[PDB]
């Protein structure tokens, strides 16, 4: 009758550590980024979630990371964000070819990392994290790659792909990232095609996953956006 727990991970032993070492690596790295502040950046980043309910964060509370993180990405050979991570599998040429939301400074900050806070302190929360699928979907994990995520379709250009999972109950979900968020900002004035990988999981080459219901409805939103859309199966 009263909660004492999320049912997710805590936050990453050594979360700030490592998101400072990320910056100042990635800042002595990227030639566009010198100018940046890795403390600022830091102070951001932990305001953004910390001393509140890690469910009510919102894409507002990241907006002054946001601003430190400006950037200008190749809009021509985007990867948009996706519930396939890893790289697919190692398709080489590929991650040669694409541009992918961790290659920019504040997807590679947060890559591979959860985080979350407490409403009662200051202080990050290394017990336990909501978990999206137990107690909340949108927490400062799912939030910050919303928020980001927002900002990176709508400078894709050309041809944008996605890479999405064929072994998923619903390979195209609404409620994914790409589903909820990035999908509906794709800019018609500036992309031409949304192409869709859907990765299979095995069993040699089996159906046509193209033709999914799923995909029909991606299809629509996208048509209805006056975007291509283009479906291959990568078995
Ligand atoms: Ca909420
Ligand atoms: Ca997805
Ligand atoms: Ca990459």
């Amino acid at each position: 009758f009263w909660r004492q727990t999320w049912s997710g991970p805590g936050t990453t032993k050594r979360f700030p550590e490592t998101v400072l070492a990320r910056c100042v690596k990635y800042t002595e790295i990227h030639p566009e980024m010198r100018h940046v502040d890795c403390q600022s950046v830091w102070d951001a980043f932990k305001g953004a979630f910390i001393s509140k309910h890690p469910c009510d964060i919102t894409e507002e509370d990241y907006q002054p990371l946001m601003k430190l993180g400006t950037q200008t990405v190749p809009c021509n050979k985007i990867l948009l964000w996706s519930r396939i991570k890893d790289l697919a599998h190692q398709f080489t040429q590929v991650q040669r070819d694409m541009f992918t939301l961790e290659d920019t400074l504040l997807g590679y900050l947060a890559d591979d990392l959860t985080w979350c806070g407490e409403f009662d302190t200051s202080k990050i929360n290394y017990q336990s994290c909501p978990d999206w699928r137990k107690d909340c979907s949108n927490n400062p994990v799912s939030v910050f790659w919303k928020t980001v995520s927002r900002r990176f379709a709508e400078a894709a250009c050309d041809v944008v792909h996605v890479m999405l999972d064929g072994s998923r109950s619903k390979i195209f979900d609404k409620d994914s990232t790409f589903g909820s968020v990035e999908v509906h900002n794709l800019q018609p004035e500036k992309v031409q095609t949304l192409e869709a990988w859907v990765i299979h999981g095995g069993r040699e080459d089996s159906r046509d996953l193209c033709q999914d219901p799923t995909i029909k409805e991606l299809e629509s939103i996208i048509s209805k956006r006056n975007i291509q859309f283009s479906c291959k199966n990568i078995y």
